């Protein structure tokens, strides 16, 4: 009874219920069974762990705890495949026998039935060992990646932020090791048995070889090892190509999630062409980089498919012109057999020493990252604090925090605010002086910069804690999120953060704020909260935000803002500068003790079955152009009938048992030769046309779309379309489709072959026929399903390593480090069941192609009893065994991929903008906006269609050079209106007419050229400085200068390495958000137009900074019309024509002075909220 256990075992029947049936049923997490306890991450990390710590106390080399954690597993595995190699070395000795016994005590053995029916077992017996391997190697592998990734999160939880050891490049190092680096180190963990047995085969192969055929053996096997130093090389360039092509598409990457995330500015700029060009030069980079890649991979193709012809050239040869006799067909035949045994190990030979050395470097580059650094509610006494470099940061710390009030902290941009939180949190080095709470709890932090778990909103909000309806709405309707929620594509279920629905610095900033308010932790350290967000979003978050809700809860506060103007709400009050706290104490305590800092203060104030889907397949084999397509079918069509030719050649050479065949045989090798080359050469050729037709179209669609698409569809779709799709298209489809081709190709000529060398084949050929339908059925369809789950389950795992790492900070003042590792344990299980259940299904198939192929080789063998074309016959079906089970794997691969192919394609047709318009070329003037004047009538303008009009039949004018200021509650339509003028949003009634033109006849990029628009958050693009002032690169020096000093940038930018082209980073995160302002208005500046749109420009601008930019731009666009969105309503106090809008309405439409006029006016009563 348990021998059936070993059988199922063997067999991998354990799955075969989950292959046959849930093929009807999507294969889903609950129908495969949770991970054995046995190979849990948690069960792997600390059987890991403890090899680790006993090496470190020995000491520590992560090598030696690899082995005493996963030894016996390897071992049983290398045995495996010992016993599978020597049993499959039983094959060309079977046909050798077989052949001798045909045409005319050890007499039994020699019965050719005999040898059949022992082939026939041996076939099976070696192929249940091998795959036996195959699945302890593969299970160990998984194991020990599970480990790993576990290890490398624990350290990750424990690392230690300060940017001499963490910096920015850290945080990429990090990703790599958790994705390239552990996979890597689990494929060498997979492949490492054939260091093992692949030399031991070749050895005993030559062996065997030298005993059938005397010295011409020799020479064979010399030419035929000439195949592994020449894969090295290859193998070699080939990495060093790949490396050239990643960085470069690394490179194009960034470029296209910097167009693709900031898309809004530069279609108001009009830019997106410049950068789509830009892209796209980086892509014909990146194209000659694959294509020197596939060339390479060609040419590897071409020596692996030709240098053993060569040798079977060579050694027959010389057999024939040297050995006294002649060429027998069993010598032949067995000769042919053992060739084609030895072709597999040594083409993998080297593959399997550069993941050697690719597993060494990581394993070194992992040890490397191990080893990187790591009535009073708080009481800080002497404290001194360093970032870790040994230089005291902060120097002479004392403060107490009143429990159950509310405190702020206060100083310069660089006073030592924000490093205090994190001294506090413990993240700093403590080098004197004592930290003593009420070993500390949880106290809730809202980063300076905000972090947002890539799940939704309301798990962000809520973010492991208890969900409570009643909580939950009190904080977001103080947050002031309950209509931007409700603006996303789902109300309270949106991706959020990187690789979900993008959103503003302000939203994030609230978002956050919402997390530290929901949760019922005591201690709040809030840092600058307000920052993004606007002036009245701050006074209603704060108003009852803070005062009320946190009062309401008594909770402990500390709030870091330089907003003076709410110190007079604050209890306890530290001022901060250079490092060291002014003093501590009360508003009134502070004034009192500390005239001067009062006076400081008050001036900074200064007041159901998918099918295989063919029509995709076809039209990627025809981008290439249909001649490409013919010339590939056509080319190995001709080689394998070639092959087949030799092999037949080599039959009847046989059979005469000869200068006339040597001539024969030497010019057949050549044509194989040559047509191997040439099949190589337009299958790659043809993948690298393909590639390249199908990305560029899809760029230049995905960028002339609009921006609702963007608006709504998440940009992690998006930018997967390019990141992973275009990945798959350019380097795994062409080689799994030229394999798929070759082995089915294969197949069909050694079936063929079989049945002709014994007609009979065919009556044996249909059951085997149907059985390899019935598992291409089902297999087909199980596979698909696994990998469509390992990705699904592959994605989250990345997502929370990547958001892990970014925010420690949060993660350690939440004190949520064991929830977060409890959740990387079940994620990295369920991915590694994905995984794992993949490849049994592989080894599913392999073992149940490989008892047909048994099959097979039995049926072959036993017709062939009832004289070389017997032996051909067994060499073939020994063949088919091989070949079977990669067809239908490559077949799978391919239909999978050409899915990606289909969701490329479905991209490349989507809608677009009439940028084309209606207007004259001819009508449009040189210098279009000449006048200035703007001209309105009854605009109405909705977002999407079928929506509520934004705006209502809003009808304005302005004079030429006029200067004109609009303000209004949030969600009144300000920023709506500034778009207006760029058609960004529909519009169903109303035109705007500006120098006489309506807009709406206009070519969009002519419209949206001559406009210059500033919008609320500044973001800046990474290249030269003079690149973001003008990408066109079409303004003389002097202009960019003199911008410059108009942006008051001047100095800063002399100060700057290069001065006109120093590096800017991506998003503009080098400077400053004042610097980075300053240059969007120096931007604005070149284009030397009429009009100006200031949506909201100065939001996170000071006082005096906000003043001296308003008075410049004033200076400089005296005679430039200028329509600005007030932050305050105090900045444009002195406009021409002040315009408020509330709720889509111009209810004030006057001159300032007048507009105050009015008793209990809007307008004025905004100023005296602003005063
Ligand atoms: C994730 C599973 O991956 C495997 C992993 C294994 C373990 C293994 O010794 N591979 C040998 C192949 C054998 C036939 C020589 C090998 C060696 C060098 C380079 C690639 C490879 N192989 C890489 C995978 C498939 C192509 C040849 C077996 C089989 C598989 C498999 O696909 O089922
Ligand atoms: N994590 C860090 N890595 C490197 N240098 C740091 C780090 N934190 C602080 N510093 C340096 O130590 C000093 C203290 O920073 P401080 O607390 O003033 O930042 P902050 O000005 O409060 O934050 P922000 O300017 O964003 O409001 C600064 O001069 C800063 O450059
Ligand atoms: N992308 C969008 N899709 C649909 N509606 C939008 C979109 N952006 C803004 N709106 C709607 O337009 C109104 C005004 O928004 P907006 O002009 O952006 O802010 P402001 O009120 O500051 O002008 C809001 O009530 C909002 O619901
Ligand atoms: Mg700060
Ligand atoms: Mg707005």
């Amino acid at each position: 009874q348990p021998f059936v256990n070993l059988l199922s075992k063997a067999t991998y029947w354990w799955m075969n219920t989950l292959i046959i049936s849930a093929h009807r049923k999507p294969i889903d997490l609950k129908a495969i069974g949770k991970l054995p306890i046995a190979m849990r991450a948690v069960t792997n990390y600390v059987c890991l762990k403890e090899a680790y710590e006993e090496q470190k106390k020995k000491a520590p080399s992560i090598w030696l705890a690899m082995y005493r954690a996963f030894g016996r597993p390897i071992l049983l595995s290398s045995t495996f495949r010992y016993l599978a190699d020597l049993l499959g070395f039983a094959g060309p000795l079977c046909i050798s026998g077989i052949v001798q016994r045909v045409n005319e005590s050890k007499e039994f053995l020699e019965n050719a039935h005999v040898l059949a029916v022992l082939l026939f077992l041996a076939l099976i017996l070696q192929r249940t060992f091998l795959q036996a391997s195959y699945y302890v190697t593969i299970e160990t592998g998984i194991n020990l990646r599970g480990a790993l990734l576990a290890m490398i999160y624990n350290k990750i939880l424990r690392l230690s932020t300060s940017n001499l050891s963490m910096g920015e490049m850290t945080l990429g190092q990090i990703n790599n090791l958790v994705a390239i680096e552990t996979n890597q180190l689990m494929w060498f963990l997979f492949l490492c048995p054939n260091l093992w047995a692949m030399p031991v085969q070749i050895i005993m192969g030559v062996i065997l070889l030298y005993n059938l055929l005397g010295s011409s053996a020799l020479v064979g096997a010399a030419v035929i090892v000439l195949l592994a130093p020449i894969q090295y090389f290859i193998a070699t360039k080939l990495a060093e190509a790949q490396k050239s092509t990643l960085d470069y598409s690394t490179e194009r990457l960034k470029k296209t999630n910097e167009i693709l995330k900031g898309i809004k500015l530069l279609k108001l700029y009009a830019w997106e062409h410049i950068f789509c060009k830009s892209v796209e030069e980086t892509r014909m980079k990146e194209l000659s980089s694959l294509k020197t890649f596939a060339l390479y991979t060609s040419l590897s193709i071409f020596m692996n498919a030709a240098i053993p012809i060569a040798a079977v050239l060579a050694t027959f040869v010389t057999h024939a012109y040297a050995s006294g006799n002649n060429l027998k067909p069993a010598e032949a035949f067995a000769s042919l057999s053992l060739f084609h045994i030895l072709v597999t190990p040594l083409f993998l030979l080297s593959t399997v020493v550069r993941f050697a050395v690719k597993a060494i470097i990581s394993v070194q580059k992992l040890n490397e990252f191990l080893l990187s650094d790591e009535d009073v509610a708080i009481k800080v006494t002497n404290g001194y604090f360093s970032w870790g470099s040994g230089l005291a940061t902060l120097s002479n710390i004392d403060i107490r925090i009143p429990t159950g009030q509310l405190t702020m902290i206060v100083g310069q941009v660089g006073c030592g605010k924000s490093s205090l939180l994190l001294a506090i949190l413990g993240e700093m080095q403590t080098l004197e002086g004592k930290v003593y709470w009420n070993s500390r709890y949880s106290v809730a932090y809202a980063a300076q910069k905000p972090w947002l778990l890539n799940a939704t909103v309301e798990e962000n909000i809520t973010f492991g804690s208890s969900f409570n309806r009643q909580r939950y709405k009190a904080v977001t309707d103080a947050c002031s999120l309950q209509p931007d929620i409700d603006l996303l594509p789902f109300g309270d279920q949106t991706e959020i953060g990187e690789r979900g629905i993008n959103l503003s610095g302000g939203q994030r900033q609230r978002i956050c704020v919402a997390r530290a308010l929901y949760q019922n932790t005591n201690i709040v350290f809030l840092d600058d909260p307000f920052s993004a967000l606007d002036i009245h979003l701050s006074d209603h978050l704060m108003q009852e935000g803070i005062l009320k809700f946190l009062q309401d809860d008594k909770r402990t506060v500390v709030l870091v803002t330089h907003k003076l103007q709410y110190l007079t709400h604050a209890d306890w009050i530290i001022a901060m500068k250079d490092g060291s706290v002014l003093r501590e104490g009360t508003l009134k305590d502070i004034q009192t003790k500390d005239v001067e800092l009062y006076e400081h203060w008050k001036t900074l104030m200064n007041r159901l079955r998918t099918k295989m889907p063919w029509k995709t397949c076809w039209w990627y084999l025809t981008s290439g152009g249909f001649f490409l397509l013919f010339l590939m079918i056509f080319s190995k069509l001709l080689k394998h009938s070639v092959i087949v030719a030799i092999d037949y050649w080599l039959a009847t050479w046989t059979s005469e048992y000869q200068t006339f065949y040597v001539a024969g045989f030497s010019i057949l090798c050549g044509a194989g030769i040559f047509l191997c080359l040439v099949t190589s050469l337009t299958v790659e050729w043809m993948g690298l046309t393909a590639a390249k037709n199908l990305h560029h179209n899809l760029l230049n669609k995905i960028i002339l779309g609009p921006i609702r698409f963007f608006d709504t569809t998440p940009l992690g779709l998006i930018l997967n379309r390019f990141s992973a799709d275009t990945n798959i298209i350019d380097q795994h489809i062409p080689p799994t489709l030229e394999s798929l081709t070759r082995s089915t190709l294969l197949c069909l000529s050694a079936i063929g072959m079989i049945s002709y060398a014994t007609p009979v084949f065919l009556i044996a050929l249909a059951p085997l026929g149907v059985a390899f339908y019935f598992i291409q059925k089902y297999f087909r369809v199980a596979s698909k399903d696994l990998q469509e789950l390992d990705d699904s389950t592959q994605l989250p795992l990345l997502c929370h390593f990547s958001e892990t790492a970014e925010g420690l900070t949060t993660i350690r003042a939440f004190r949520h480090e064991t929830r977060f590792k409890q959740r990387m344990l079940e994620l990295t299980d369920t991915n590694n069941i994905a995984y794992l259940f993949l490849s049994a299904a592989n080894r599913w198939l392999e073992v149940r192609t490989d008892y047909l192929g048994a099959c097979i080789v039995l049926t072959a063998s036993i017709a062939s009893i009832s004289s070389g074309l017997v032996g051909l016959g067994l060499l073939y079906a020994l063949t088919i065994t091989n070949y079977l089970n990669w067809v239908v794997r490559n077949l799978a691969d391919l239909e999978v991929q050409m899915g990606a192919v289909k969701k490329v394609n479905s991209f490349l047709t989507m809608e677009s903008e009439n940028y084309e318009g209606t207007m004259d070329p001819s009508q449009v003037p040189e210098h279009w906006p000449q006048e200035g004047e703007i001209k309105i009538h009854d605009l109405c303008v909705r977002y999407e269609n079928n929506l509520k009009p934004v705006l209502k039949h809003v009808k304005a004018y302005i004079k030429p050079g006029q200067k004109v200021g609009i303000c209004g509650r949030t969600g009144s339509g300000k920023s709506s209106l500034s778009l207006a003028f760029f058609r960004m949003v529909d519009i169903f009634d109303g035109k705007i007419v500006i120098d006489g033109i309506d807009i709406s006849k206009l070519p969009l990029h002519t419209l949206r050229s001559r406009l210059s628009i500033i919008l609320q958050d500044p973001i800046l693009f990474s290249g030269s400085i003079r690149f973001n002032l003008d990408p066109e690169c079409k303004c003389t020096d002097d202009r960019l200068w003199e911008a410059l000093e108009i942006a008051q940038l001047k100095n800063m930018v002399k100060s700057l390495p290069g001065g006109l082209d120093a590096t800017v980073t991506e998003g503009g995160e080098n400077f400053s958000v004042g610097q980075r302002q300053l240059f969007c208005l120096a931007r604005a500046f070149v284009r030397k137009s009429s009009i100006l749109i200031m949506d909201e420009a100065t939001a996170s601008i000071d006082m005096a900074t906000e003043n001296i930019l308003q008075k410049v731009v004033m200076t400089a666009f005296a005679d430039r019309t200028v329509v600005t969105i007030a932050h305050r309503v105090h900045t444009i106090l002195t406009a021409d024509l002040v315009i408020v809008m509330k709720r889509g309405n111009i209810l004030e439409y006057d001159t300032p002075e007048s507009l105050l006029a009015q008793e209990d006016g809007v307008f004025a009563s905004f100023v005296r909220a602003d005063m």
